[PDB]
């Protein structure tokens, strides 16, 4: 079952131009200075004018196709895959096609949602489509407006959060190319759900019926709990993934690229593995939802200069709760 | 690439126990006798009481189960493709996962999201990750309450809207047997976005921004243009499903099996075809959103008595705008 032929053949960004300075923000509402940093390992984020999300990720999915050598026209499938939605109906996959003028190209426009994990997972169901034949050049787009969400009262939350995009073209690769998914896994421990969640926003608590609250539209959030269910099944989870490429272990690896809502993944990564080998975006991007995984391996590859045939890890834990973790040659 | 080896292993349904009657609605809201029927198709439908989509997921998911021969803890993936969401944070996944008592099972629970279509896709890339071998006994749920959104001063909205969910475990066949997809596609016209579209509900007129109007929280529809995009790009679609599979055709599939959110997609299969080839469900169901194509799938089976080795077809549109097709051997 692997190794899995894979080529990440493009990669795109957009990030807002302005940028967001936390001395900023620490100045403007009274904080310390330095107090971003030191608690949410962030010194800027940038946030959207008048963007919306399609757009975002139209612009980063035009530079991922002229990355990947191609024309809008070449690809095949589009798959939306950002932790939020940019509105109820459509789906954000037909938006992003109608934004990149392919509206009338016909080529499907779908979305996978694993919540901030959808990159992952979308990279996962394309692999599976590009080894089958079904489709050639798929465009994976993770587009996510938080600032929307900010709440100005309270300093945990409007210093964490930031706007961004990053996409991905993925195909088979060329003859003699080493590009290759050595492993990959996903696992859910949905009994986390309710330690991670947002009530509102479906049909469980839908406005117009009888089971609201005031506090439906906010995230409600148990750390404490959210770490146990790391304790106790993280450790089997990396087992199993590394066990999936036994000749290949993390010092065969050049980066890890992680998922990275808050600087605790990263300090947990920091005191294990040498900073070079880690690939970090919160302390300039803030915590971009869906966006932040695919900014990494954007990282990877444009700043940290990821060559082909170097191999990489994303890793990842996200609302569910759900753990990923990729081994793969670039 | 086609056939591809597919199994629908098991099919189950939940829908809520109360009737309500076409007349009693036509009774208590003024509405002329018969109205609903002639002007809907619909002469029943089924409304919930307190059920939770998930709950109506996992109820179906475990009829599906127990159909296929096989126990909760078989199943290796979970795709929840439902038309609408439970809430905004996690996916529906998860929470179907947690349902059904599998909470700390690790067994990866995700989401695919093609509006109304998601269970067609969601049986696109189940069927892929079979072939591969990445996983071996897949349940797809979806699970829809519509009875949230109902408006009781407009008679076109409160008599076409039901709740429902069905669910499928997919598996590779057994030695011998003949189950495949013979063809399958997806196309999507997102030009048609707007023709069919809530623009509340996410980032891009977040209730806390500046882009709200009175509007937002409705379906913003447009017949007349949504069927230009059906007479222009419907026919070459049609085509290249079916030359796919070349040497099978229409004559040669016992049912045609659509999404069928309101009467039009009915009466143009019910001119085109005897009545006993067309699956119909919304006649006692009504329009239950992303649960229209699984329920008339279990239809077929469990009432309309489709032997393994006959053939059937999936076929819908749906918002973004998209069309899906299948032809597959059960």
């Amino acid at each position: 079952v692997f190794p899995l032929p894979f080529k990440i053949a493009g990669l795109g960004r957009y990030v807002p131009a302005d940028v967001v300075l936390s001395s900023d923000l620490e100045k403007k509402y009274d904080l310390p200075p330095g107090w971003c940093v030191e608690k949410q390992g962030i010194r800027e984020r940038r946030w959207v004018k008048d963007e919306t999300a399609s757009f975002m990720g139209a612009e980063a999915a035009k530079e991922a196709v002229r990355d990947a050598g191609l024309k809008l026209e070449d690809i095949d499938l589009i798959i939306n895959a950002s932790g939020s939605p940019e509105q109820a109906v459509p789906d954000g996959g037909p938006l992003v096609q109608r934004e990149l003028g392919l509206g009338r190209s016909g080529v499907p426009s779908i979305t996978v949602n694993a919540s901030c994990l959808s990159f992952f997972v979308a990279l996962d169901v394309a692999a599976n489509y590009l080894n089958m034949r079904r489709y050639k050049r798929i465009l994976i787009v993770s587009s996510d407006i938080s600032s929307v969400a900010l709440d100005f009262r309270k300093p945990e939350n409007f210093t964490l959060f930031g706007d961004a995009a990053a996409a991905a073209v993925v195909t088979l690769p060329e003859p003699g190319e080493k590009s290759c998914i050595h492993a990959s896994q996903v696992r859910t421990y949905g009994y986390g759900a309710e330690f991670s969640m947002v009530p509102g926003g479906g049909s469980r608590r839908h406005p117009n019926g009888k089971n609201t609250t005031p506090e439906d539209n906010y995230l409600h959030m148990n750390g404490a709990e959210l770490l146990k269910i790391g304790f106790e099944y993280l450790p089997r989870f990396n087992e199993a993934l590394w066990k999936q490429c036994p000749d290949i272990t993390i010092k065969d690896c050049r980066y890890v690229i992680p998922h990275q809502p808050s600087r605790v993944v990263l300090d947990y990564l920091s005191l294990t593995y040498p900073d070079d080998k880690l690939v970090r975006i919160i302390d300039r991007f803030a915590n971009c939802i869906g966006a932040s995984m695919p900014m990494a391996l954007y990282e990877a590859v444009k700043v940290g200069g990821l060559r082909r045939g170097e191999r990489g890890v994303l890793t990842g834990t996200g609302s569910g709760v759900s753990f990923v973790g990729m081994v793969f040659t670039y």
